[PDB]
């Protein structure tokens, strides 16, 4: 049998290199391979990482430039290839659908020649679009494809309430669901803080100004664009989300998490990827948990479904069926 | 200023040595000191640990036998001294009140000569009794005393439901509150699984036999006695709980957790220690969160209050007031 | 392919439970199985551990009582079964050869029915004896058997010099080789401190009393017996050594380490297990590095060879050949 | 006393953000503060990090934009401010002396108004130049200033030999000393691999082509420029070195490491910063270890001394004396 764990990261720019380096920090692989059209960048990133993994406190993690033959024995393949939205551009990841759908077809085209067994973690934007393209255009075990999705919005939700009330973000339970994008929404019906309603924190802390649900949901969406405008891009929080899914897979955790995959009738929605609660384990997504949404939350899920499906259509990605 | 973190563990037997070794594994201290009436055991435990901390992947953590002068510059002092209930004995930690109240007075008597600044983590049984004795018989900043309490029952709650439904225990939210003992209870009003009711898991997993709340609450209590009878003692889960509180303190996390401290009027209860939800940070317990208990849960909190207060009375520990 | 890592620990007493808990702390497995003749102890240890792995900072590591069918898909099997030398007894692990050789035959007898692919880490004493028995009495890939050996004496060497000079033990390079026992010796020819001779530390620190090589070598041997006499047993340092080998295997590190295996002509020695420098990787021991010993060091290796071979003979274990 | 650990990172670009994120991954602080002339970047980096530290496996590490008032209670201050050498430019960090000496004076000027107690880790290039400027132009406890120096070249040395022979880089002992720059050299006199000479690896591995010391020393220097040319910059290996020093300080390890500080007569050199072996602990640099260099190694140390002192002179930094 094989004691080694091999992870391939496609795209070795800001996101790929942050995912690769978090993997190295948390010692989640034996071997990390970087693939990029720009092989010089992939080589430089891998070389810089190979020096970090020579530290006395690091395991000897093998970093290198590679190619698609490295997908043959990959446990996990994280896809980060393709451009982002840039500072001052329209704050809408769905504008990337046309270009990035084509990159995802090209990249998944090469992967499936080498493997039908690697767990695929999608990060490339538009996240739900990219997750849809690789899930529907190729024969690949559906369980082995996961988009990070609204895991990152969910971290943002936790931090906003953590910062507002000076509470541990880990105490903030529940999910941001829907699109990794402007149709993300807080499923307030799923939420709590340390075993009590989030709306009760104002009473516990004697706040005169009451929490605005709309303010929290807009902040967690808008902060992604503020970071892109001020830092130039984002990579830290997404690298962390990537590692969280990697751990659910490698520790066969059976964790229920918000992540993106093609819906199969949940909330009356099919043939679109969005984030809904799904169990993640060594064999990838075992199933969804169709939590009971309020009428308003259900409306937001439908709006998200409509917005992603329209972006897929605009990029010339077909409807699919069984 | 001081870059070093010094933790003193009082009692170097099964529990103290497990707490000390978890601290070393998670690298939560610069220096770990063991204190025991049996200095030979404390020395042997510290020597065995000093070899582990010579591993290439360990920080150089200084383990040694020490004495109460090591409390002067201690960040944290974990109290594990005194006997447990033994296999085949009456499954009631409160039987330890008379003997262990006296040990706690002796041990806290020595600590307060050297420091008024160390975070004290109580583990010695009866946990609520021991936490009460050190909180009321000495002038010590009240914020700097925490009993692990029903944090351990809460891990047990998570594992039982994790094992029953094959879900991540981290998805199991809410608390076991009251006594670390036979008057522990599940505050079902505080609970969930991954943003939905625990009672809904039977539907998601199409189980014909429905979850019994009473069965879960009895199992999480009874399993402590089964482990004592079959292993001889417990130490792993409590060492883990100890480390969880240490991290809330050292990372100033502001985590809301079940832990034992003297109640100050919550649920109509005062002048007894029980576990209720409390925020833990660098300065110890900042405050409680008096979550709204059902009438049945409130009755169980009162029963727990009555049982611990009667054990304190039976051990000749006075009522105290402001 | 399989994202999961399964480790079986045979013997769930002081050593097995410490190895299992270090594995859980460092998150080195998906699943940890305990096997013991005393299934009650194995069950209790696994239950106590299952509560620790429900902590928010733990991966969902599955602990359970198991049986030899758990060896079928085991990545690693750590053998800790059988008695130790007890306080006040003759300080000679070789006295265990007769009893523990039989246990090792019984245990390895059951393993080889289920697997020819698990990495076997031997810990049971006499370590070199036990490592020899499982290596020679069964057809098993020789590369997949490693005794922890003088890795633990080497940690002891580092700590003694670390404590003497107030230097990081990680700066102490070189090996204790030979028997895990009274014929352990320091291969001074292999040693250094931070890139200079260990004998130069007295000059750097202006010490009037000069380091005694014999004093260091006797201390690192004698301290094992002092810990057994004062603590009752040892487990922490060996659990750490076990985890160090596990990491060399799971991270395919290619680390050169002192570990026990049957010699194949190194130093003129064959058909006995002792610790010599060996490279450890995902496929276990790839090879030895026959470092050039001084005449005195070579004499000590031969004395160790003679002492272990005589203990094997006394326990009725045959000579073997190719 | 204070349970919290606060680290300030000055410069929030590629290097500062990698140092900050490694600190967060290894949980080396309670609070990480970013300072930059570009406060938008510092804010964006801190916000992206604040989302990562909302993961269930992260401690609640507080990231924020800050200012020099955050230096008042800083345990550690890592200085990364100022430009690097850019792709296609002259491969000579010493060309940065004139500009970056002025930035270091400005930055250290502000720090010393708020603290005389923070451990200062210098990273800004020219590393030895920057380390010299902050050590000599201000009254600051000399023990509290360390440049990462040839720790990073030493990781590079380990990786080159690790990759060449398929051995663990942690087995590669000894140091690259002198300038973090073109006058870096391998102190071969200090080296080994797993307790034997590095030159013996060719024999162990039956290599026909013999190791070239000059080839290894040029590769470990040249690879920094290749990474800058191909990746655009470096940050991963330096972030790792930064964390290694942080751990020697916070775990009071007493580790002997190559790091940059003003020499006080070692090798006949004074009033210049270079990397020589130095012990690092909670109080910073306790002392140097003047290892006995060969005549050729001593010549290289003198060449390094001359090259850095000439760059300091060219940037208008004075000679200093006692
Ligand atoms: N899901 C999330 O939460 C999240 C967060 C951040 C970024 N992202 C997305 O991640 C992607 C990467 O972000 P970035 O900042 O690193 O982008 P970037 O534009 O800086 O880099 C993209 C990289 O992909 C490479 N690439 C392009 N086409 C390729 C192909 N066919 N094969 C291999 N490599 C190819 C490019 O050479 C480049 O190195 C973007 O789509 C971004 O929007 C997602
Ligand atoms: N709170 C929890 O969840 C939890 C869990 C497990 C055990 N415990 C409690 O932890 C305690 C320790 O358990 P154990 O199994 O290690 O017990 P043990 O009886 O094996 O060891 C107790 C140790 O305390 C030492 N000691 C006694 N009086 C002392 C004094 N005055 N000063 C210093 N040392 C002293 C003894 O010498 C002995 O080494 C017990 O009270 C047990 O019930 C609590
Ligand atoms: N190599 C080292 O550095 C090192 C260090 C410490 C201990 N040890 C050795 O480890 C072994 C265990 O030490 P301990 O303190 O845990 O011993 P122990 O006597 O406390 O426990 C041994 C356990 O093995 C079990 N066992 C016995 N025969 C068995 C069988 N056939 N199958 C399964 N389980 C069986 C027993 O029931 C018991 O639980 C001893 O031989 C000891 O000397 C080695
Ligand atoms: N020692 C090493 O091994 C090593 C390795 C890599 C880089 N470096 C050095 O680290 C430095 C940073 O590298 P980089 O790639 O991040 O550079 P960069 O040019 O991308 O960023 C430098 C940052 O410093 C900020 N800055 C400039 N002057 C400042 C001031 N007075 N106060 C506060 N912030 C200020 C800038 O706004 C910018 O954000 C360079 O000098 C580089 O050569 C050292």
């Amino acid at each position: 049998m094989n004691n080694r764990r091999k992870i391939v990261v496609i795209g070795a720019s800001n996101v790929g290199s942050a995912v690769a380096n978090k993997i190295a920090d948390f010692q989640l692989a034996t071997e990390v391979v970087l693939i990029d059209l720009n092989e010089d960048k992939a080589w430089g990133e891998a070389k810089d990482s190979s020096h970090a993994t020579s530290c006395i406190y690091s395991t000897n993690i093998k970093f290198h430039l590679g190619d698609y033959e490295d997908c043959k024995d990959a446990n996990i393949i994280v896809i980060t290839a393709g451009p982002s939205i840039r500072p001052g551009e329209t704050p809408d990841r769905l504008k990337l659908a046309g270009t990035n759908a084509k990159i995802m077809s090209s990249v998944m085209g090469e992967i499936v020649k080498r493997t039908k067994e690697a767990m695929i973690i999608m990060i490339t934007n538009p996240l739900d679009v990219a997750t849809y393209v690789v899930s529907t255009q190729f024969d690949y075990p559906r369980n082995l494809i996961l988009g990070t999705g609204t895991m990152l919005e969910t971290y943002r939700f936790r931090r906003i309430l953590a910062d507002k009330y000076q509470v541990d973000p880990k105490n903030i339970n529940g999910y941001v669901l829907g699109e990794h994008g402007n149709a993300a929404f807080v499923a307030w019906s799923t939420t709590g803080c340390a075993g009590f309603p989030i709306d009760d924190l104002d009473e516990y802390f004697h706040r005169t100004e009451k929490l605005s649900h709309e303010a929290v949901e807009q902040e967690l969406v808008q902060v992604a664009y503020d970071v892109i405008n001020k830092k130039g891009f984002t990579n830290t929080g997404i690298a962390m989300a990537a590692c969280r899914f990697i751990k659910s897979v490698l520790y066969d955790e059976h964790t229920i998490l918000p992540c993106s995959a093609v819906l199969e009738g949940e909330y009356g929605i099919k043939d679109v990827a969005l984030s809904i609660p799904r169990m993640v384990c060594a064999d990838g997504i075992m199933r969804s948990f169709e939590v009971h949404l309020t009428d308003d939350e259900l409306e937001k899920m439908h709006k998200a479904a409509q917005s992603v499906r329209s972006a897929l259509d605009g990029a010339g990605i077909k409807h699919h069926h069984h």
